[PDB]
């Protein structure tokens, strides 16, 4: 296993008054070395209650972030929990929430969980192992659903949180969480981690993903804090690595398609050694991102 | 990638008059090293025409076994093609069959493909790479469907093939193909390969899988030849490796449960070094099979 979710230990990092990141203890070390880190989350606390960002893969990690949240919110109720995407490491813990907490997710997330949780769980067991808590998961879909391209505001008392679908960034029901007074943005999987981590273009939706992340970059103020899906907080300029990588792949694949190169020749040509460093580079880049983008842009 | 389906090259190996195995060229080498081999298939020919076993992952591999079948069947028509399970490496090639070929598969396979082929493809791209022909696959379900626990016979002229659902061994729609004259049985994934390859208990259904393989063992004559899903032919006694492994896991887990051991100490205790050899042992045994069996037997 590249990442053993039974070995992740969640810690609290205060970002501002009432605003916290939930981070694996080894996440800073792994991101610096280009490793693969566990899921990041967070907590925003207002005057009357709190909002949890991500509910984690399993009961163990859910219990850890719930314990952190009790200290962070000092007894105020958990009013909301947000899933940035359907991916189980961000959403499987929904089942362990109690009243009065309401789940916020995209309508696409709800549709997918409703129809396919069983095969999603099978996939997660295959890649992250059995006995990591996935088998126990039952479906708990959202209460408040953000439609495609939509946004909603949530008032926690004195703090109003923005939950925004900027467009396709990984799944098609990707939500960003924006806390405008501390200027903290949670991206979920849409931003994996700081450099040298790479985006995963699972469906080859390169053009959409680049446009979405450009909109996020243009939206954020220069002093914003970004909490990536699998990394520790970073500054707004940390996004440029991802924007440059996607723009380089887009320019290379478009040029390949204009010259009518085969897929194999395109993969051979777009080695892009200047973007290496990620421990998974030699899989994500030539065995997923480049061929998937080629196949997708073939039809555009 | 543990196995690159773009590098597999299928070969013909005759087992009897009109009975051929379709085996990757390196399957014998890989089985002897405890490696991970590509999908095995086969062909049975009577006076009326031929039956193809497994339609393979992609167009390249489908075309290879179709070319072999044209020589093996000496111009006779391809009357049938059988999918032993829904797994794409056994069935994705269905879409490329032409008239008059009829597909035989389980009703469970048809139901899974109808509801979840898109998810299945996404899983196969993640774990076997993009650009390996999975993206091109469209659904083509069976003409003749075997109900759960059912069986059907097919007369090819001078040869009658038995297609049998012996019970749950991998997916719940697992079909075995039995040719009583040559005494050849195809198992699909229900038997991965000869020793040291291990069963994959993806659902933890240990008792059911052991019972199914025991029934197959009791069914076969002592001079039967088995074509496993991912290996070269085995003798009937080669099943005892898999039967003994599953019985050992069941005894170990049952005794751990009765002593009130946690999942983590059951994994630590069930090292079972006498069943080593598989290059995937350190994953499939402690990270899939032992935990999944523990969780499946937990409430009996
Ligand atoms: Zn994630
Ligand atoms: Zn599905
Ligand atoms: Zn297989």
């Amino acid at each position: 296993l590249i990442l053993d979710f039974n070995k992740v230990q969640m810690r609290s990092q205060q970002l501002a008054p009432g605003v916290y990141a939930h981070l694996p203890a080894d996440s800073a070390e792994l991101n610096a070395k280009g490793g693969v880190a566990g899921t990041s989350g967070g907590l925003i606390v207002g005057t009357r209650g709190a909002m949890l960002i991500e509910t984690m893969l399993n009961r163990r990690l859910f219990d850890q972030v719930q314990a952190l949240a009790k200290k962070e919110a000092l007894g105020l109720p958990l009013l909301y929990a947000v899933n940035t995407s359907y991916h189980g490491d961000h959403s499987y813990g929904n089942m362990y929430l109690k009243a009065p907490t309401r789940v916020i997710q995209s309508t696409k997330t709800r549709d997918y969980v409703d129809g396919h949780l069983a095969d999603d769980k099978a996939f997660m067991v295959k890649n992250f192992g059995a006995g990591r808590g996935v088998e126990q998961i039952t479906a708990r879909t959202g209460d408040i659903l953000v439609p495609p391209g939509g946004r909603v505001s949530v008032d926690l008392g004195g703090k109003t949180v923005e939950i925004i679908d900027f467009g396709f960034a990984q799944t098609g029901g990707d939500l960003f969480v924006w806390e405008p007074q501390s200027k903290v943005m949670w991206t979920g999987n849409a931003v994996v981690a700081s450099k040298p981590a790479l985006p995963w273009l699972l469906d080859g939706k390169l053009v959409e993903t680049l446009a979405t992340l450009q909109k996020v970059y243009d939206f954020l103020p220069p002093d914003a804090t970004i909490v990536p899906g699998h990394g520790v907080p970073m500054a707004r300029e940390g996004l440029r690595w991802h924007l440059d990588y996607l723009a380089a792949v887009q320019a290379g694949v478009k040029d390949a398609l204009a010259r009518k190169l085969s897929l194999e020749q395109t993969v051979t040509e777009l080695k892009m050694p200047e973007f290496r460093g990620y421990v998974l580079f030699d899989f994500v880049h030539p065995d997923l991102n480049v061929p998937a983008a080629y196949e997708n842009l073939y039809f555009q």
